[PDB]
């Protein structure tokens, strides 16, 4: 349909391509189903971050219309402060008139230099969005540019080209079978239900249920730091020297895998996919991480997860649906 080709960056980060302004000036973004903000850093910013990626400039666009409305955004490890403008975003090839967008003045600290993308690209829910701003793909709907209330998310493994983000669309060539699909439980995150996490038939972690998100913009499996820790030590990871969770590459071949059970039905993640080879090294693609919510203990199912699901994101009726990636 509409697709917008990602680009695949040591299978840690998908970014890709948009363009703003009248003629387009063009930024990498991060398509972040964890988070509901567009932002790009501008001409006003002079941040370190600042010096080594796109900055957008209004007075070069003809479509640029100001605001006095200001944006904070904190994240996993970045944040930026800024002002909020509207102009057109051409994603996935189509023109998003009267998009509001994040122009950054500032993005304090470090971890944003390193970044291989310029800015991030939201598609989770319009009430977690700072300072509400209307949300990308919100605002695709409303204007009638796509026909259907959804968008797909294919992610590629081994550094390879093909992952896309399909707006208004699912194409069935990427997945084998057919979809199932889940409830969304709170609308913010796309939030869902995991009835337990299971290796052998064995209940490991999560055994009476726990609340996950389906999060492109996060790399590995994150779970709060204690069950994490039990699975760490069922697939045989340590601890080394420098901090890293390391495991015995030979234990690919002979790791049972691991499942997820959600809505009473068995996704199983082969150890291929939840240990990382660093060639050199192989290591745990598990991480702790206590994320505090009113629904408590958060889990991520980022890249590692998405990977072996196509995973479909839908509006209409607030579900996400997923089926084995072909």
């Amino acid at each position: 349909v509409d697709e917008q080709p990602l680009e695949n960056y040591l299978d840690m980060e998908y970014f890709g391509t948009i363009g703003i302004g009248t003629p387009a000036q063009d930024f990498t973004v991060v398509f972040d189903t964890g988070s509901s903000n567009l932002w790009v850093p501008s001409v006003y910013c002079s941040s370190l971050a600042c010096t080594n990626h796109n900055r957008f400039n209004p007075e070069d666009s003809s479509t640029y219309q100001s605001t006095s409305e200001t944006v904070s955004i904190t994240y996993g490890t970045g944040s930026m402060t800024g002002i909020l403008g509207y102009d057109t975003v051409q994603v996935g090839g189509i023109s998003d008139t009267n998009q509001i967008f994040g122009l950054s003045e500032t993005e304090p600290g470090s971890f944003l230099y390193y970044a291989p993308f310029d800015g991030i690209l939201g598609l989770a829910y319009p009430s977690i969005s700072s300072s509400g701003a209307t949300p990308v793909f919100d605002n695709i709907w409303n204007q009638g540019l796509v026909s259907q209330d959804l968008f797909s998310v294919y992610l590629s493994a081994d550094d390879q080209s093909g992952s896309v983000v399909i707006f208004g669309g699912i194409d069935s060539s990427y997945y084998t079978g057919s979809l199932n699909w889940v409830p969304v439980t709170v609308e913010g995150y796309w939030q869902i239900t995991v009835d337990s996490i299971t290796m052998n038939g064995e209940a490991i972690a999560c055994a009476e249920g726990c609340q996950a998100i389906v999060d492109t913009g996060t790399s590995l499996l994150t779970g709060p730091t204690s069950p994490i820790a039990n699975i760490q030590s069922d697939i045989g990871a340590s601890e080394n020297s420098d901090g890293d969770m390391v495991v015995s590459c030979s234990a690919i071949s002979s790791l049972p895998d691991i499942v997820f059970t959600i809505n009473g039905v068995q996704y199983p993640v082969p150890p291929s996919a939840y240990i990382l080879q660093s060639e050199g090294s192989c290591i745990s693609g598990f991480q702790g991480m206590n994320l505090p919510t009113e629904s408590g203990e958060l889990w991520i199912l980022g890249d590692v997860f998405i990977r072996q699901y196509f995973t479909v994101f839908d509006r209409a009726n607030n579900q996400v649906g997923l089926a084995p990636v072909a």
